[PDB]
């Protein structure tokens, strides 16, 4: 890491910008280096902005009655922001008298021999005096309110996320995902870029006061009558400025509830691809996107009106202004010249200059008050109580999850328990599916909060979760989480939890990079993961929610005779299960039913009781666009011939009339600047040409947006394995954005000041030859520069670009294993790892932000070192009489001035061009390419199993055969390749040889119509957002009948009632409404409805009790009466159902007829059978 550049410099090389040089030669001829990319500045980092405004805000809070964030915001920013303002003033003052200056300069070619040709030469140093101050006055301020914004956003973006860690379980529920992302995707750029426009409010005016002046001395009267049109225009712009402002927060709803079924679908796409719901969750998205295109477009009607009231606004401005003076006195060519150049000026003030910086005021502290709001909310209180006897007591306890019936107080979902532990001791926490385990332990750890009742322990505690999360990282990084490390206590945590096996089968032993979430581990390596990063932890209490879910009998004896009663046996360690071997060993057992004590006492008590193809692939996408262009261009040229013919017959003239005074003299190099300085208007974009351009603008982001979703659904499984979540959220959040909001109006501007360019000079060309000739080596320049700029430019923006995703996928994990962070106390941690992402983020955007500045001022240097060259050329050379040198020269410098805001433009639709192409990379990813299944017989031949290309084989040499309508069972050691055994069938890893149904192969048939054959019971379970009827059938084959038919059975009766709207109650946050019980009944139920003569089980009893087990064998006796079945469970009471087992080990199968034989072999296996299971096998 090279340090920054910018900390040893000149006050020159920080005026001029030459700090920056070195990236540009280093980028133009090769591609950017990492070593390249240069350390962010002391002064703008994460944990200083954090900590002043940190600072600022609790003494506000300690201070005010009702505290206010810009208030806080002000004291650590209001002088360097307006120590800018004051030099941004005097650098926008000099440009109204520019045409003080230059109109005498234009004057003393006049041979009427005046007082001027005196004055010039004066004029002539002067003028070249004030561009020079200019150039240096402004483009310093920009930079210096850009870097102020920037200062802004990152100390708001850390008091967000400071907060979001200490935020409410009551609040999780309302607040989702979409809302947080959606806050800082709006604000990222914008708020930045914003700082630069926001002091125009009070510019302005002073600008317009500055400027009548100037005007009233030339025409008295008329000068106001011109001015009421600009307050008649600007009251128009404030007005399509609020109801621009309206149309936006009925959108900014939608846009929410899209990212959440977005990320949710692409986070679990392999249950989505198992079920075959694309057609489905492509409706879905397809159907949020007609209410948001609908006010998108509405909201861009009224933006183009805003951004087209300045050049239609020039030629009436002039228009009622001389036509009064002309009537009553007369007029002179010289003084209709001069009000155009001071009007120029006066609209860029009062009606692209005034309407921008309001508009910034209103999303700034609009986005200001969202963060100020979502700061003020209720948190997470901690009361730990360190002096104890280490006796965890509970008494007389109740709890309610929703503030309402607690408030008003539907029954609680725990009420009259209490309960002693001595230390050294653990107990059994047992019931049936929604007893309250998972809400017991939430009590203990403070997460739900009792109405009526008492808890008392020490602040130290372990939590092991039902739902096993995993933060992006290595193995090691996960199971110590945060702290030292210990050779010797880490070791013996891995072989008393045995891992040892599992981690010795990887290539990288220890450390191999696990995704967000760990899809790389299956649900038994994840479950020990959490276990071990749960007994790795020092605590006085350790939580334990049923970890021996997904593992096997022999694992599970084995972890819990050699972990919870080897490793940790002097201490109160709360666990939940649902087996007699654990309760034996227990010493005090609690079994809830219903949120009741239903028993609490002992075990011996209860048996007692009972860059061109990116600008061309993005016009061809759409062919009205090209059509509209076509349309607007024909127009265009039909302007560009008429202006020809007047300025035809205008110039061949043969002139009491008083209406123009015109001379020889003065005809010829005044009549062309009238054109030059009207041509805004004449060749302006009317709502004829601009309206249908933006309308297609969107449809052109409707398009892609349609055509990367539905890429991204039907890729292979290897290309999404690959990306991260915050890389997907990333664009579907920002890429998408820019398509529909900026990057439409942006090619428009870029369009019409090309047009009025390429027109001015066209006219100017065809009717007077050399000024063509004078424009060409300024033009050169510009397109020089230009394409010298880009070369580093292109590159930067998509570090930046991509910079972004390190910020969202950390916002993922957080919010996702929150519980977990505040259980283990790491909040610490993952501010300092959250503030990393943020300086590499600004590492990237500071180093761009600074090179565009470069630009900008070099382009204006450019200019001005030609306009001093043309403006000596012009003031000496002139004759004794009628100079037409400088006739010539200035009249292509009035151009150029229109094209140094076109090329300002131009890098700003190749900035927001980066978007599309990095839209079109997601467009252009691999593709995963009587009555058929009648029996339901496989035949598999020669089959292999692997997830990465040419990698390491986790089944071979496979083969085996199932005869038609027969129960199979599936078994062996957790991490011995169940699911890939499942997954080979529906192919969604690649695989090479066979699997023949009913005599017809693979090969035969389409894989859509291949997977429609089977029927999936997924490991992990995926509930999107939605309805119960949503859930249960995206489609809606099935009746409301059909639904509650299938609800009985697998019993969702007492389930759904519970809640409101029945069948119509909508889920949120993955579904966290419904306990872990119910959501393998959910995916039961989903089953059922599809009638499949082949169906796949990935352990369908996951966390079941055995009495919930029964509704499975009453469901899968019943419903499933002729069709095959492949059951891969790990109790060994779902043995008894099926005929055939399949048993994995050594990356081999191995199959069997009975179960006698099958257990007789393996003698560890058969001693891990239970007693009450033992003497079910066995008669
Ligand atoms: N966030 C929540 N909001 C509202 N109700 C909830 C919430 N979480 C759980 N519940 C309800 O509380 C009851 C008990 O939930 P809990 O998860 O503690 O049961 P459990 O015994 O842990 O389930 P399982 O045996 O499947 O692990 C369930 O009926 C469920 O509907
Ligand atoms: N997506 C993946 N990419 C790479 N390797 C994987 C992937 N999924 C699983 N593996 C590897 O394959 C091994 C076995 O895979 P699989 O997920 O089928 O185990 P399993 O039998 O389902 O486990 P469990 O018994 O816990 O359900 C894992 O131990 C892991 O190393
Ligand atoms: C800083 C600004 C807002 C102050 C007010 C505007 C200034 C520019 C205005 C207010 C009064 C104006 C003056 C009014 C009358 C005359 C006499 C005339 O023969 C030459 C111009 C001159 C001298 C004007 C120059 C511009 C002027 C000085
Ligand atoms: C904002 C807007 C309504 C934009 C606008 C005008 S005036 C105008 N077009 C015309 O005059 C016109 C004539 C022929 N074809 N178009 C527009 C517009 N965008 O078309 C004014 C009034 C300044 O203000
Ligand atoms: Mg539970
Ligand atoms: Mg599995």
């Amino acid at each position: 890491m090279q340090r920054s550049p910018l900390e040893k410099a000149s006050v020159v090389s920080k005026l001029f910008f030459s700090w920056t040089r070195p990236i540009l030669r280093k980028g133009y001829r090769q591609r950017l280096e990492l070593s390249d990319i240069y350390q962010i500045p002391s002064v703008d980092s994460a944990d200083n902005l954090s900590e002043k405004l940190e600072r600022e805000w609790d003494r506000e809070l300690a201070s005010k009655k009702n505290p206010k964030l810009i208030n806080a915001l002000r004291r650590c920013f209001f002088w360097r922001f307006m120590f800018y303002g004051i030099f941004l003033y005097l650098g926008e003052v000099t440009k109204a008298v520019q045409p003080l200056l230059l109109g005498r300069i234009i004057a003393s070619y006049d041979p009427d021999n005046k007082e001027e040709r005196s004055i010039a030469i004066y004029l002539g140093i002067g003028l070249c005096l004030l561009f020079i101050v200019r150039t240096l006055l402004l483009h310093p301020a920009i930079f210096g309110l850009h870097h102020i914004g920037m200062q802004m956003r990152i100390a708001m973006f850390s008091l967000i996320y400071k907060k979001t860690l200490k935020l409410s379980s009551r609040v999780l529920d309302k607040i989702s995902i979409g809302q947080l992302v959606s806050l800082l995707s709006n604000n990222l750029n914008k708020f930045d870029e914003g700082l630069a426009l926001a002091h125009f409010v009070w510019i302005a005016p002073l600008q317009v006061a500055l400027l009548m002046g100037l005007i009233w001395e030339l025409l008295q009267a008329s000068a106001f009558c011109g001015l009421g049109f600009l307050i008649v225009l600007a009251l128009f712009q404030a007005g399509l400025g609020r109801m621009m402002m309206k149309y936006r927060d009925q959108r900014a709803g939608k846009i929410s509830e899209r990212l959440v079924i977005t990320s949710e679908m692409i986070e679990n796409i392999q249950s989505v691809k198992a079920y075959c719901w694309e057609e489905a969750m492509e409706k879905m998205i397809e159907n949020l996107r007609q209410t948001e295109l609908k006010l998108t477009r509405k909201a861009a009607y009224v933006r183009y009106f805003n951004s087209s009231a300045f050049f239609f606004s020039g030629f009436f401005v002039v228009f009622l202004s001389v036509l009064p003076y002309a009537l009553i006195k007369g007029i002179i060519l010289r003084k209709i010249f001069t009000t155009i150049s001071f009007c120029i000026v006066l609209r860029m003030a009062v009606t692209r200059q005034f309407p921008w910086a309001v508009q910034t005021w209103y999303d700034s502290l609009g986005a200001i008050n969202k963060i100020q709001d979502f700061l003020q909310k209720q948190e997470y209180k901690t009361l730990e109580y360190n002096l104890t006897t280490t006796e965890v007591v509970m008494e007389n306890v109740t709890a309610f999850w929703e503030e309402g019936f607690g408030e008003l107080f539907g029954t609680p979902v725990l009420k009259d328990i209490n309960f002693k532990i001595e230390r050294g001791q653990l107990l059994a926490v047992a019931g049936s599916t929604g007893a309250g385990k998972t809400s017991l332990l939430m009590v203990i750890m403070g997460e739900l909060e009792p109405s009526e009742g008492k808890i008392k322990h020490s602040g130290r505690i372990s939590f092991c979760s039902q739902f096993s999360w995993i933060m992006p990282g290595t193995i090691k990084e996960n199971i110590i989480f945060g702290v030292s490390y210990d050779e010797y206590r880490y070791r013996s945590v891995i072989k008393a939890c045995q891992l040892e096996e599992d981690i010795s089968k990887f290539a990288e032993k220890d450390n191999i990079v696990l995704g967000e979430g760990g899809i790389t581990l299956s649900g038994g390596q994840r479950a020990r993961i959490s276990l071990a990063r749960a007994v790795y932890k020092d605590a006085d209490l350790y939580l334990l929610d049923s970890p021996f879910g997904y593992l096997d009998v022999l694992t599970e004896k084995e972890i819990f005779e050699s972990c919870v009663c080897k490793l940790m046996a002097n201490k109160t360690r709360i666990l939940v299960t649902s087996k007699m071997e654990h309760l034996k060993k227990a010493d005090k057992i609690l079994i809830l039913h219903e949120g009741s004590s239903y028993f609490y006492g002992t075990f011996s008590e209860l048996q007692n009781l009972q860059t061109w193809n990116t600008y061309l692939r993005y016009i061809t996408v759409h062919k009205s666009l090209i059509f509209v262009l076509i349309w607007c261009l024909v127009i265009f040229l039909a302007e560009v011939a008429a202006s020809l013919v007047v300025l035809w017959l205008l110039g061949n003239t043969p002139l009491n009339n008083s209406y123009a005074v015109i001379i020889t003299s003065t005809s010829s190099y005044y009549v062309f600047y009238i054109y030059v300085g009207v041509a805004d208007t004449l060749l302006a974009m009317g709502f004829f040409r601009g309206l249908p351009l933006v309308h297609t603008l969107i449809t052109v982001s409707k398009i892609l947006h349609h055509k990367m979703l539905h890429s991204v659904l039907q890729a292979p499984m290897s290309t999404l394995n690959t990306l991260k979540a915050g890389g997907i959220l990333n664009r579907f959040s920002k890429d998408i954005a820019i398509l529909d909001d900026l990057l439409p109006l942006t090619i428009f501007d870029f369009i019409q000041l090309l047009l009025i360019v390429i027109g001015a000079i066209a006219v100017v060309a065809v009717l007077q030859p050399y000024i063509f000739v004078a424009t060409v080596p300024v033009i050169v320049a510009f397109i020089m520069l230009r394409a010298y700029f880009l070369q580093t430019s292109q590159q930067l923006k998509q570090l930046e670009s991509e910079g972004r995703s390190p910020i969202f996928t950390h916002l993922v994990t957080s919010l996702k294993g929150l519980w977990t962070l505040r259980a283990f106390g790491r909040q610490p941690y993952f501010e300092t790892l959250f503030h990393k992402a943020l300086n590499l983020h600004t590492a990237n955007w500071f180093l761009y932000l600074s090179t565009l500045r470069w630009f900008q001022m070099r382009i204006e240097m450019i200019f001005v070192i030609f306009f001093i060259a043309v403006t000596f050329i012009s003031i000496l050379t002139t004759g004794e009489g009628e100079g037409r040198v400088g006739i010539i020269l200035t009249l292509a410098m009035n151009i150029m001035s229109t094209l140094q805001w076109a090329v300002n433009s131009s890098i700003d639709v190749d900035s927001l061009m980066r978007s599309v192409s990095r839209v079109f990379k997601f467009i252009d990813m691999p593709t995963e390419g009587d009555i058929w299944p009648s029996g339901g017989q496989m035949t598999v031949k020669d089959l292999t199993a692997k997830y990465t290309e040419g990698g390491n084989a986790i089944l071979e040499n496979i083969s085996f055969s199932i005869s038609p309508g027969q129960r199979v069972g599936l078994l062996g050691r957790t991490g011995s390749g169940k699911s890939t055994l499942l997954s080979a069938f529906l192919r969604l890893l690649n695989t090479e040889g066979e699997i023949q149904i009913d005599g017809v192969s693979w090969d035969s048939i389409t894989l859509q119509q291949w997977r429609k054959a089977f029927g999936v019971i997924p490991q992990k379970v995926f509930i999107f957002s939605g309805t119960f009827r949503k859930n249960l059938d995206p489609y809606e084959q099935w009746s409301d009948q059909e639904i509650w038919k299938v609800a009985d059975e697998v019993g969702l009766r007492s389930v759904i009632e519970q809640f409101p709207g029945k069948l119509d109650f909508v889920l949120v946050d993955g579904g966290c409404v419904l306990s872990h019980g119910h959501k393998q009944l959910m995916c039961l139920a989903r089953s059922v409805l599809s009638k499949a003569k082949i169906l796949l089980l990935d352990q369908p009893s996951a966390h079941l009790d055995p009495v919930t087990y029964q509704i499975i064998r009453r469901t899968l006796k019943q419903a499933f009466a002729d069709c095959t079945v492949i059951l891969c469970e790990h109790r060994i009471e779902a043995m008894l159902e099926c005929q055939q087992f399949l048993v994995i080990e050594e990356n081999k199968v191995r199959q069997y007829d009975s179960i006698q034989k099958l257990l007789n072999e393996r003698s560890l296996f058969r001693q891990a059978i239970s007693p009450s299971d033992r003497v079910k096998l066995f008669p």
